[PDB]
C-alpha cells in the first residue's frame, strides 16, 4: 500500500546520454543505435537565438564542429542532418548500450518520466505530464536541453519529449523525437504564452480510485452524475471535458474498487464546489492530475 | 527553473537488483560485490512471521535453500549469515556492475530514492524521506521487500534503507543495510503503531526557499521570530523543533535569497497561523518536508 508519485528507474536511458558541444553551446544528446539526437539550436550562439534561420546557421556546420562525448569518450560523426527542430548526428559507434525503443508523440493528460541532465550527465528523473496546454512543469536549469521524456513498456523506452525552451513564465517545452514541438511553441528566444492550464480530469479520477484502493475513502459522497451535468461543473473550474474514452479507460479501477465511473465523477464535483475544507488525500492538499488509469493500476498492481 | 520532487537516476542500483526465494517466499535482494543482502523474514512461512524465532529457521536452512537470480541467471550461495534483520548471502560471483557504495545510517529528515522492485525486477522509483517516527510512507506491494533507498554522491551509491514491512497503518518500515530497523519495529507479524508523524521543519524551509528561488513569493511576509519565538508555534502545530544546527544548514539557502532564515521561520509561522487561503507554492496546497537543504541546493544547481 501507499501511492508514490513514480517515475520508471532511468537506467535504460542513462546509457543513452551524451554530451553535445557545438562551438560555445554544450547540451545533453540521446545516443540510439549510430545516431545522437539532440536540439537544432545547439548550433545557435544566443544572438542567433533571437531570430535564427537554422538551416542557413547550418550550412556554417560540418560534422566535426559537433562534439559528441559520451563517458569520456568522444564518438566520430560522420553525418548530420535537421528534422524539424533535432539534429540526428550519425556517429561510426552504435551505442552498446540501446535499449530496444520507439519514438512516440503523446497527447496532452499523458504521463512520463523526464531523466534531467546537464554536460550528458543525468541529475535526477522525476514524473511529468503534457499539460493540456502542450506545455510541461518540469525542472529544467541552463544545459538541460536533449533531457528527454519516456515511457517503458518492459524492456522498450517509448521516447515522447525532448526537453527545448523555458517560456517567460518557467512552464516547459519541447519535442518529440521527430523534433515536432509540442503545442505552437518555435525554438526562438521571443516572447510565447502557454494557454489555459487545465486539470486533467480523467487524471484526477484515476487518481481518487487510487486513494480509494489505498484507504482514503473520506471523499466518496452518496451522489451520482451524468457525463455532461458533471462537464458543465468541470468547465467552471477549468477542469478538461471528459469523454465516454476516459470513462472506458476507468472501467478496470471501477471495476476493482465497486465506484461507477459517474459516481466517482459526483463525487470530484462535491470536491470542486465544496473544496478539501482542510483535509488531504493521498497526502496531497489538492487534485492530482499527474497520474493515468494506466499509471494508477500499474502501481497498484506492481509492473516491472 | 521549476522544482520537481526528484529522485536520483535509478541505473547504478538497477544494476544490484536480485531475487532471492527461499522455500515459497520470493523477495528482492541487493547484490554489491559476492555479497546478496536481503530481508531475513525470506525464510519465514507467514505461519513463522506470527512469533519467529530467526536463529531456529536458519539452522534449517542451506546455502542451496537459497535461491538467487540475477536476471535469468542463477547464483551460486556459498555461504549465509544473519546480520540483526537482514540475510548476507556470499555468492560465487562478483556483481560485475558494483557501483562504489557505502552503506548510511541516516536520521530522520533525511531523504532517500527508493528503487521499488518485484522478483529483482525495479518497478519504479521515487522519493522519499525517513519520517521523524522512523516510518517512511512509501509504495510498496507484496514481493517489494529487499527493494533499497539510497542517495547518491557523483558516483558513490550510499544505500541507507531497505523495505521489510508495512504497518497496519500502511506506512513502512526497514532496515538500513546492517539490518538494524529505524525506530522500534521488529520482523514480526504483530500490531506496531508509529509514533507522531511530525512536520520536518528544516525541509519545509528549504522548499519554502526553493519556492522563492523559483518566483513563487506571495508568502513572504514583513516580520523577523527567534528560534524560541518560532519552536512555541512549532511544537503547537506537530513541527519538529528547529535548532541552530538546522539555521547553519539552511544558511546557503539564505545567502542566495537574501531572506535571513529566522524571517523565513516568521512566514512559516504566519503559514502555519493563516493557513494557504486556496493559494499554492510550487503547485503543492500545504507545506512539503520531503526536501532537505541539500536536496533544494543540489536541484536548484543541477549537480550530476
Ligand atoms: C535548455 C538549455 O540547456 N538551454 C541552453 C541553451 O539554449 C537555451 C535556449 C533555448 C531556447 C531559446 F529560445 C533560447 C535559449 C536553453
Ligand atoms: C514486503 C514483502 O514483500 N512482504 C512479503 C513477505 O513478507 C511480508 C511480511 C513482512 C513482515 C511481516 F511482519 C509480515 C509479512 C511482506
Amino acid at each position: 500500500s501507499g501511492f508514490r508519485k513514480m517515475a520508471f528507474p532511468s537506467g535504460k536511458v542513462e546509457g543513452c546520454m551524451v554530451q553535445v558541444t557545438c562551438g560555445t553551446t554544450t547540451l545533453n544528446g540521446l545516443w540510439l543505435d549510430d545516431v545522437v539526437y539532440c536540439p537544432r539550436h545547439v548550433i545557435c550562439t544566443s544572438e542567433d537565438m533571437l531570430n535564427p534561420n537554422y538551416e542557413d546557421l547550418l550550412i556554417r556546420k560540418s560534422n566535426h564542429n559537433f562534439l559528441v562525448q559520451a563517458g569520456n569518450v568522444q564518438l566520430r560523426v560522420i553525418g548530420h542532418s535537421m528534422q524539424n527542430c533535432v539534429l540526428k548526428l550519425k556517429v561510426d559507434t552504435a551505442n552498446p548500450k540501446t535499449p530496444k525503443y520507439k519514438f512516440v508523440r503523446i497527447q496532452p493528460g499523458q504521463t512520463f518520466s523526464v531523466l534531467a541532465c546537464y554536460n550528458g550527465s543525468p541529475s535526477g528523473v522525476y514524473q511529468c505530464a503534457m499539460r493540456p496546454n502542450f506545455t510541461i512543469k518540469g525542472s529544467f536549469l541552463n544545459g538541460s536541453c536533449g533531457s528527454v521524456g519516456f515511457n517503458i513498456d518492459y524492456d522498450c523506452v517509448s521516447f515522447c519529449y525532448m526537453h527545448h525552451m523555458e517560456l517567460p513564465t518557467g512552464v516547459h517545452a519541447g519535442t518529440d523525437l521527430e523534433g515536432n514541438f509540442y503545442g505552437p511553441f518555435v525554438d526562438r528566444q521571443t516572447a510565447q504564452a502557454a494557454g489555459t492550464d487545465t486539470t486533467i480530469t480523467v487524471n484526477v479520477l484515476a487518481w481518487l480510485y487510487a486513494a480509494v484502493i489505498n484507504g482514503d475513502r473520506w471523499f466518496l459522497n452518496r451522489f451520482t452524475t451524468t457525463l455532461n451535468d458533471f462537464n458543465l461543473v468541470a468547465m467552471k473550474y477549468n477542469y478538461e471535458p471528459l469523454t465516454q474514452d476516459h470513462v472506458d479507460i476507468l472501467g478496470p479501477l471501477s471495476a476493482q474498487t465497486g465506484i461507477a465511473v459517474l459516481d466517482m465523477c459526483a463525487s470530484l464535483k462535491e470536491l470542486l464546489q465544496n473544496g478539501m475544507n482542510g483535509r488531504t488525500i493521498l497526502g496531497s492538499a489538492l487534485l492530482e492530475d499527474e497520474f493515468t488509469p494506466f499509471d494508477v493500476v500499474r502501481q497498484c498492481s506492481g509492473v516491472t
